[PDB]
This record gives structure tokens, C-alpha cells and sequence, in this order.
């Protein structure tokens, strides 16, 4: 039982790959229709490089079973010290405190980095998250109705936050 | 007259929208923004076939307006995000709401699903004038933004189109 | 300024009931449609009264201008260390943080009485009350959607817990 | 059959109420209640017409259902909460089904626009019963209640019944 939250790395793309189609093919964990392709995805780590934006991947018995990262919430220089996060668990790998490990690692990043506000956009739907976020304190700021369509449905986004200091 | 701008409006229009960097926290932006980087939004607009209006009166834009993406996603697809901007020597004229209801019709006529506003919860005027258009405020997030020394929320606020 | 909360008395129970029926007339917050009468509110007070229940008003200035209490949440012995409060401010006495220290001297009485958890319901269109409840890290934990009927309307009741262990 | 309860049933229904209360969390409550109790309580029920239905096979109550007040305040007039109890040996027989599909029945004839269950968070069977009816979870109330040494979680679940 080998399990250790890292940083991510190249070699990880693949699993994490799969981990993001998963969401896209089967839930709203992902406002986005099609599966990514693995450029898409290695253009994406690389920016984050250049970013200096975290990844993490919670890893076990040598597998990749989820992912994190944090990035900007709105584009205008004024929303620098706000960041957004996400958190994909695969779903093989649920009910093992994989998304609250990961979120835990990304508050402590986000602190360390000085920013003041931490923004979750969590499908209305998703109860699992909307729990593990109010466990960690963040409180529900809103929620968008109709914002997003898929599955032949309307979707409405909450918007969860942590003040960080 | 609230007409389509052109690219002849376009200083004006930077004009406006920098006051509202300089002076206030309608722009989460600190820096002025540059002729060429308003061509260049101008042009990726045009390209996007993303509607912008002014308002001119006695040959003067006072004021413009448009809308564009909420969030970066394809599921997003039916949600736009609106921003107005009005000459600061050319309030209490009804400009605001002139442009307000042209993009509410437009934005209609399109076939989109939902306005969104991101207003500064101290913008009492955009609030107000919202919720006379019949907006729904949908949250407010706090400490997003900071500018001029504090701490900034932001105001959602969201008309259903249908 | 003279500022003080303190358990209410009987010569309370006027201002209380205005208060209260004032709710009653002109807001979701009583889901009650006729305003209480003198006796019913005097009774109410001797049934807190034999109950150990607290009530405590906010007076300044010789008045009353706002007043708070908790009880049964729900009626069966096993729901013994849950209580559910309420707290009413006068409308002329607003943004004075009333309802906030109300809900700090309920929450002390609380905890001193050994109770793990308190409940707040509150009509979903009732933002101030949502906000101070999330402030003192109350959790949303649902939302009852047309349980109420006034003003012509259908009303939803969301529930806030706090956890006080 | 399910009929309309008769006081005939009343010691039928007590055992079960019973049981539920001394070997499960169905029943918020400590000591068993006693048969005045229960006879008061269908009194009660008459009094108010409140309906309560029972399940009988070959001349033996194996069920009883009902439903009442919500919460105790004017506006909560179209909000009704539904109680249901199965026998212990009479499990696997599809009654709580047939229970709930006649207190549905019965509440959409009165009126009422909906209908709500407190289900234990552990009683599943129950969970996936309301489920199947429609239900929604509109949220969890955690540890709610004490029995058995240990914390109780209250799920709600309800119906809209338009």
C-alpha cells in the first residue's frame, strides 16, 4: 500500500489523460463534450510550467488515481491574488479520501504562494464535492442557473470559496 | 442613436474605457490599456461575430457596450457575459439602459440562454439599473479582486433570456 | 449608547410580540399569517420558562430591538442534543449587528448546555440571515423546496447546522 | 389488501411500532410505546383526518403507513410528512411499495403539493424505496439524533405531488 501525494510529471500525462476523458465522457465534472487528446494535454502541463502553476497526482501501488491543479479564475490583473482550482479522482478510486488529500495539498499550496481567495465552479449536482469543500470551510458565494448544457440538460454552476488568510 | 461601432469609434472608446481603469473598479485593471490592444480586441471581435454598440449623440460616442464567453468551455455555450461602459460626463442621460435593452434584444435575437453581469458590489447604479431590467443577483463573490489599496466582491448577477 | 443582552423579561414581551408580529405581516420569516396575540406570546414565555428554554433580547437605549431563543428541533427523545433557534431584529434597528450578537450569546448558551447540534431554518430568499449564518460556520445542509405558501407564493426552506462540539 | 386502520389494529400496529423502536433508528425514540399511547394517537388521527392505512394478508396486519404535519406553523398548510412501517418477517414483500403508492395517492386527492420523509441515512432499502417514487434527497441533517451509543444522520427526501 504505497500511496504519496507528488508533483506531477510527463510521464503521468497519460494516466491523468484518462482520468480527465472519464469526466468529460460521463459527467459535468467537465463543461466540455469532447475527449482531449494527449497534445492538448501536454500543451496544457507545459503552460502550466511556464506558469508556475501545481500540479499534484495522489498515487498508489505505482497508478495514478487523481489529479489537481490551480490556475487564474478571471483574466484581468486584478484577480491575482484569486485562483481556481480542480480535482479529478478516477472513478475506480472513489470513497478512498483521494479528493480531500488533494485538496488539502492545494490549500497549503495556494497559502504559500500568498494568495488571499480560493474558487471551487462545482456543478450543482456534484454532492460529493460540494461536501468534501464544505468540510474544508469553503462557503457557497452563488450559483449561476442555466449557465451550461449537456447531456440534453441545463446545468447551473455553484461557486464555492475559501478566504486563505 | 445606438448603432454597430466601427473602427473609427475606437478612440473614444478608449478613451471611456480607460477613465473607468484610471478612476474606478468597473475595470479590474490597473494600467491603461493601449490604441493597438483595443484594434486588436476590435478585430477578434469582429472575427467572433460578438456585437458592439455605442451610443452616439451630436457626432460623440458617450458610451459602448457589448458581450462575449462567461467561461472557456464548450458546454458554456448558450451563457454571455455583457460589460457597458458610460462617458462619465454623460451620466443620468438613460445611456446604460439604452445599451442594456439593445443587448438583452440582441443577445436574444442569437438564441443565447443567459446574460450574465459581473458588477462591483458597490456599483449601486449598475445594480439598480440590473434589477429594473429584471437580473436575478445569483451571488457575490468576496476579496476577488483588489484594487486602489482594498479588497474587492464581485457581484453575479444573471437574466434568464428565455 | 447604552448596549445590552440579556435573558427577557415578562415587561419584554410587548416590544417581543410588535417585533414578532411585525415578521409575521411583512416578511417570510414567521411562517404564520395572522399576528400573535398578548396572551399567546405570554404563554409562550412561561412555556419557555418551565422549559429552561433561554430568550434573550438585545435592548438599547431603555429598548428592546431585538430578541432570539432555541428549542426542539424535532419531537422524539433521540433528538434530544439537537435544538433549532430563531432570532427576529426590529426593522427600524438593522445593520447594527444585532442578529450577529444575538447569535453568538445563543451559540455560548448552546455549548454551556451540552447540546451538539443547532439548527437554523431559514426561508431561502433570506440572503442577511444566510450570510451571518455561514459567517459563524453553519453548514447548508439542504433545501426543503416549496414546504411554505404566503404572499401567493410557494416558499423553500433551507436548513443550516452547526455542529458545536 | 389495504384498508383504511380500524382500533381492531391498533395492537398489531403497536408490535411493530415497537419493534422498530427497540432494534432499529426507523424510530427516533427510546422506550416502547404503550397501547394507551398508540390509542390516543389514533384518536388523534381521526380528529384531524389524517389518514392511516394498514396492509392485511390472510388476517394479519403486516404494515401500517400514515402521514401528518410537517412542521407546526400555518404555511407549511400543503406540506405533508408520511411514516412507514413494515413487520420485521414480512420484509422482501413488496408493502412498503404498496404503502407509499397508496399515501401518495391519498395526498394528491387532499391536496397537498408535498410530501416529505425523514429516512435515516443508513435505512437504504428505504432510500432506494423513495428513489423509485421519485423522490429527491433535498439534503442531510447530520448527526441529528442518538441511539445506540451512536450519531445519527436524517436524510430528507420529498415529492413534489403538482
Amino acid at each position: 500500500s504505497n500511496a504519496m501525494i507528488r508533483c506531477a510529471k510527463k510521464e503521468d500525462l497519460n494516466a491523468i489523460l484518462a482520468i480527465y476523458n472519464d469526466a468529460i465522457i460521463n459527467t459535468t465534472a467537465v463543461y466540455t463534450y469532447k475527449p482531449q487528446t494527449i497534445d492538448e494535454r501536454i500543451a496544457w502541463f507545459e503552460t502550466k510550467q511556464r506558469n508556475h502553476e501545481p500540479i499534484f497526482v495522489f498515487e498508489e501501488n505505482g497508478s495514478v488515481l487523481g489529479f489537481a491543479t490551480f490556475g487564474s479564475f478571471r483574466p484581468w490583473p486584478a484577480y491575482q491574488y484569486t485562483i481556481e482550482h480542480s480535482i479529478y479522482v478516477d472513478a475506480s478510486a472513489r470513497g478512498k479520501g483521494i479528493a480531500s488529500q488533494l485538496l488539502q495539498r492545494l490549500i497549503v499550496e495556494a497559502k504559500a504562494k500568498g494568495y488571499r481567495t480560493l474558487v471551487a465552479g462545482i456543478d450543482a449536482s456534484n454532492e460529493a464535492s460540494i461536501k468534501l469543500h464544505q468540510k474544508f470551510n469553503f462557503k457557497h458565494a452563488g450559483t449561476l442557473t442555466n449557465v451550461g448544457y449537456k447531456f440534453d440538460y441545463w446545468l447551473d454552476l455553484a461557486f464555492y470559496e475559501l478566504d486563505l488568510k
